[PDB]
């Protein structure tokens, strides 16, 4: 209820808002596509998440997020993004579809992410 | 010549420290030695190397910081090691073998720190 956000990005933040769009783009649905909402555990029958999982993180909040202006540097960007697939990791076993999902995404991220403008 | 860093690790530093020390040990040296040290760029002919990488980053550099006390909490911990896969990342096409080094011991240090206690 109280502005939101706006202002220009810095240079480093178009990177990482450019990094975001792919992430959210057709071309990597096939895997992203359990990242672009927060995880219902509700829903999944996960009743074990929030007990595991401190810090839940998905795609629309980090879009959200850089709509916002939340982020102050490529590096705190990086941070939510990563934690998100840490999450992943820390709860499902290391077999598990979604764990495949989420490395496939995270290297598109890492590889990406890495070509930081300097 | 000023006085090194001493004191307790945080519970959360601990965790980092054994994730060192795992990075660090025989299990993974096939793929980890080539981060063992900096990246000696005069030795390799890698005349490129300090003008795409601005902030070099290693096993021994990280090791040391540790030891010095130098990391506040595990969040920049993780930003060196991860900042150490981006490097490698950028400098090196994907299809080349440090790369696919680096993404294996990249999943070990990820597939860890996500069992951050907390
Ligand atoms: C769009 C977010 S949502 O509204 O909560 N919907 C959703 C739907 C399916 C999910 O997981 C799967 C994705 C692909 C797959 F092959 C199997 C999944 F279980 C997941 C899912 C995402 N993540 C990030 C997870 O870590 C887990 C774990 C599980 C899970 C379900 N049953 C056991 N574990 O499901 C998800 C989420
Ligand atoms: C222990 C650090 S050191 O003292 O500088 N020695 C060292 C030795 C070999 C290195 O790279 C390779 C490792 C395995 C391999 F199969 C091929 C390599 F070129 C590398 C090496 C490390 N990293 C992190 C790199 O990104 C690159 C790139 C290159 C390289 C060499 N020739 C073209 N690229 O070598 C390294 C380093
Ligand atoms: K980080």
């Amino acid at each position: 209820y109280f502005q939101g956000g706006s202002g220009k990005l810095s240079e480093q933040l178009k990177h990482c808002n450019g990094i975001l769009k792919e992430l959210l783009s057709k071309k990597h649905a096939a895997y992203a596509w359990p990242f672009y909402k927060p995880v219902d555990a509700s829903a999944l029958g996960l009743h074990d998440y929030h007990d595991i999982i401190k810090h839940p993180m998905d795609l629309s909040t980090v879009k959200r997020k850089m709509e916002n202006r939340d982020y102050r540097d490529a590096q705190e960007f990086a941070a939510d993004v990563r934690l998100m697939f840490s999450n992943c990791y820390k709860y499902n076993p290391p077999d598990h579809d979604v764990v495949a999902m989420a490395r496939k995404l995270q290297d598109v991220f890492e590889f990406r992410y890495a070509k930081m403008p300097d």
